[PDB]
């Protein structure tokens, strides 16, 4: 099926709640999978991404964006890079 990448901005360390997109779907990820009240999922906010499989076939993966105790930084090479232009 398609493949739905989006992506979601948090803070280094905290917990994010994101909002199932489909309901009874499959969690890819190494991340931790906590479903939450009114459907969401509570995750650390770091800098991973997984997927969310819809019982649709509807391939929703996730990037996770860790902003950092400094959500600038800027140093020489972007924010930090690495997770942009590896190569």
């Amino acid at each position: 099926g398609p493949e739905l990448y989006h992506y979601q901005e948090c803070v280094r360390g905290t917990t994010v709640l994101l909002k199932e997109p489909c309901p009874s779907g499959t969690y890819e990820g190494n991340s931790p999978f906590h479903p939450l009240a009114d459907n969401k999922f509570a995750l650390t906010c770091t800098s991973t991404h997984f997927a969310f499989a819809c019982a649709d076939g509807t391939r929703h993966t996730y990037q996770l964006r860790a902003r950092s105790v400094s959500p600038k930084l800027f140093i020489r090479q972007e924010e930090v890079q690495q997770e942009l232009y590896s190569r």
